[PDB]
């Protein structure tokens, strides 16, 4: 519901992180975590597979790592913004921490069963169809498909 | 045939949990074995306290310690974990297509993940290992607030 007032701020930060990751030579997937009560940014991140040799730092995981350790209650009134619809692992992180809302840049270049699983587990998912996100991810997939396939375990 | 490596995998996972306990962290350990030849691709434990990490659960730390791998490697692996996986760690198993998860115990913790893995075609074996139950219960007795932080409670 009413946390959607933060969604342009959150998606703009997530897209800035994706574009920074793209410039660094990584997968252009970015995220951020916003406190719904006052719009504060708890953290922001992007995929660090190529930057750090990481098998786990998807953009959403890197976002949560960059927030640092938090008391469980903090997550219960946040929104996680991601430029791309989440894989099952990133979905599971949202569910484990009880983050109530996930706002997704696009789900055209990639969608797992996680998007719907978030909804059936009681989380809100909003897909904003941001063409900046679609274009940068399609450019990556077109130019480096085998690096994309590595990021999703294919 | 992959069950032939389960004593090796759970012994490594327990060793990793005991090392994490000694380091002052959450005593949850793991390892990933190549079912084809028994080789240890990686081993790890929870690094929440050691690294100030909100994401390095034992199973995530194990996958990070394997390094980057071709997707095809994961398809004939077993992930060993001393404790039944949360929804995030369940989701990592699904995303990488790891076919088997061998779990030390599900008495101190179980998520909807255990069943969800099976719904989605992954084998789950719960060995009910007393060493794993004892170390996790000791930690929860001493530091329940730190355990709760690890599962977003
Ligand atoms: C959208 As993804 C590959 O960071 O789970
Ligand atoms: C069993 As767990 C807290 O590492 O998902
Ligand atoms: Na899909
Ligand atoms: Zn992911
Ligand atoms: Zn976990």
């Amino acid at each position: 519901g009413m946390a959607s007032k933060w969604d342009q701020k959150g998606m703009d930060i997530a897209y800035e992180e994706a574009a920074l990751g793209y410039k660094e030579g990584g997968v252009p997937i970015g995220g951020c975590l916003i406190n719904n009560k006052d719009g504060s940014v708890l953290g922001r991140g992007h995929n660090m597979r190529f930057q750090k040799g990481s098998a786990t730092l998807h953009g959403e995981i890197s976002t949560l790592e960059n927030c640092g350790r938090l008391e469980g209650k903090v997550y219960k009134d946040t929104t996680l913004y991601t430029t791309l619809s989440p894989c099952d692992m990133c979905t599971g992180a949202i569910i484990m921490y009880g983050i109530p809302r996930c706002v997704v840049g696009e789900n055209v270049n990639f969608k797992s069963k996680g998007e719907k699983y978030l909804q059936t587990r009681g989380h809100e998912v909003v897909v904003v169809d941001d063409e900046r996100c679609k274009k940068i991810m399609k450019q990556f997939i077109d130019e480096r498909p085998q690096d994309w396939f590595e990021d999703i375990g294919e």
